[PDB]
């Protein structure tokens, strides 16, 4: 018998995925999800985690490989590598050199998605929908405060997101960025903001509850296809602002301990196929890293430019930079004090 542990993002896979491997292969496949980069990286540290293939984010890699929980990738094993974007393996290779553990998924930005209906009323027909103005501006959150406005809870993401905003590195070093400047904005937008929280957006959006989130690309476009088979007319769409947003990639790799390195190989080698992939972004509305699959997936998904932005979209994106543990601190208690007050 053939077994093989899948530790995952939620809803981050097609519904019959694994059923398909398992009919191809004979392999049993154990699926488990996690909706956060901590608590995998929890289990990650504490070691002998039972898991074959695990998707941790891309900057997360860094931290990872230098503990040495992952083992590199048997390329001879993967035929199909060839099939994966070079410009997203270079982009993830400053978390991995060479591309050495990591096999790039799906990536996304970090943008705003809003209730098209509630903005334009709130804030006419030339609401600024194509700029972090509409969400990083008072004015505006104060008018869009009784629709309901809601933030990640990622310091990380939201600090690098104002920073970009003010004129700052997105990746600053330096720790008065973070405390001046960028608290200075985020405390005078507090009051308007309902909530901070990196997943009630995405049911929230779908319904009606809050009109604009700082949120994830895939997941605010999730948002928009639950309104629309839901019938309810709700209008959800998605933003990449034109001061540019953070891009990041999620990642299969293996964990140094894994039993069954064999399975783990035969399903990352079956998603390098172009079918299986484009099927996956089809029904999560995430766009994945191979070159290969992009024309066949659906027209819905790959013309949208909230998932596949075109050259001059993706010029404006930033990546984030791991900093030093002087800086996660720093980013950590300021973000208290912005939650607060």
């Amino acid at each position: 018998q053939k077994t093989l542990h899948i530790y995952n993002w939620t809803d981050y896979i097609a519904p019959d995925t694994v059923a398909n491997f398992e009919k191809e292969t004979g392999i049993k496949v154990v699926y488990d999800v996690f909706d956060s980069n901590e608590v995998l990286e929890g289990k990650l540290m504490a070691g002998s985690t039972g898991f074959d293939l695990v998707v941790p984010s891309a900057s997360y890699l860094e931290r990872q490989l230098t503990a040495g929980v992952f083992q590199p990738l048997d390329k001879s094993k993967l035929p199909e590598w060839k099939n994966l974007d070079p410009e997203l393996l270079k982009l993830v290779a400053k978390h991995d050199p060479d591309n050495k553990f990591a096999m790039p998924y799906m990536w996304a930005t970090t943008g705003i998605g809003y209730n098209v209906d509630k903005v334009k009323a709130v804030l006419g027909e030339n609401a600024p929908v194509d700029s972090w103005d509409l969400i990083l501006k008072p004015e505006n959150l104060e008018k869009l405060k009784s629709c309901g406005v809601s933030f990640l809870d990622d310091p990380e993401e939201v600090f690098a997101t104002v920073l970009n905003y003010l004129g700052k590195d997105p990746n600053s070093t330096k720790a008065d960025d973070y405390t001046g400047p960028a608290t200075d904005l985020l405390l005078k937008l507090r009051p308007n903001i309902r909530y901070f929280h990196s997943s009630q957006y995405i049911n929230d959006l779908a319904n009606g509850d809050i009109c604009v989130a700082i949120g994830w690309a895939g997941s605010v476009w999730q948002a928009s296809n639950r309104a629309k088979e839901a019938k309810n007319g709700v209008n959800v769409s998605f933003s990449i602002p034109k001061e540019g947003a953070m891009a990041w990639f999620d990642v299969f790799a293996m964990p140094a301990d894994a039993k069954n390195k064999d399975e783990a190989y035969q399903f990352l080698n079956y998603l390098l196929r172009p079918d299986v992939v484009a099927h996956i972004s089809d029904h999560v509305f995430y766009a994945n890293a191979n070159k290969a699959a992009t024309p066949l997936v659906s027209a819905e998904v790959r013309e949208n430019p909230g998932i596949y932005p075109p050259a001059d979209v993706r010029a404006k994106l930033f990546t984030q930079k791991v900093q030093d543990p002087k800086i996660d601190r720093v980013r950590t208690r300021a973000w208290t004090k912005v939650k607060s007050g």
